[PDB]
DNA sequence: AATCTATCACCGCAAGGGATAAATATCTAACACCGTGCGTGTTGACTATTTTACCTCTGGCGGTGATAATGGTTGCATGTACTAAGGAGGTTGT
């Protein structure tokens, strides 16, 4: 209850058309349960930082592989999104259309 | 359903055109030979077909970070034309 607002200010970032303007807040409100259970204030650190790690990634996963058509081990989910993040160079440095042939040097790896 | 005279014409019956098939002569193809070289055979040494064993790849997925970060986003459902229903509440009536 004391943290229900911090769940909005983190979650609402990700609700940006992502799947809906709403639902990620309520999944953050369940990530907050694991956070409240493992709240090691006995290290010294603050619940702001706790939320910035754990509750943020509960908010991320709430529509990463949850609510999709498809779901995989998570390294192989967000790696598809590493490529979309890298494409921000491609679309302006090769800079007319995207080319997997450029992505091969930007990943140092074979396409297949 | 038979009779024919009297139509417009097919027959009455001369001509002649193309045709095809005979004989000739040309073509090609079918073959039989030869020669080439390849996929005829076993053997043998190679090296890496497969297996298992061993030593030690790739990628299975589980786990969760802390100088601190603690009031949020979200834009347009719709402007029209109808009108049936429920909702309101004061009151002049039932």
């Amino acid at each position: 209850e004391a943290n229900l607002r911090l769940v909005i200010s983190i979650a609402k970032k990700y609700t940006n058309r992502g799947l809906q303007f709403l639902d990620l807040i309520q999944e953050g409100n369940i990530g907050l349960m694991k956070a409240v259970d493992k709240f090691e204030y006995r290290r010294g650190y603050k619940f702001s930082t706790y939320a910035t790690w754990w509750i943020r990634q509960a908010i991320t996963r709430s529509i990463a592989d949850q609510a999709r058509t498809i779901r995989i081990p998570v390294h192989m989910i967000e790696t598809i999104n590493k490529l979309n993040r890298i494409s921000r160079q491609m679309l302006q440095e090769m800079g007319r259309e995207p080319t997997p042939e450029e992505l091969a040097e930007r990943m140092l790896m074979p396409e297949d």
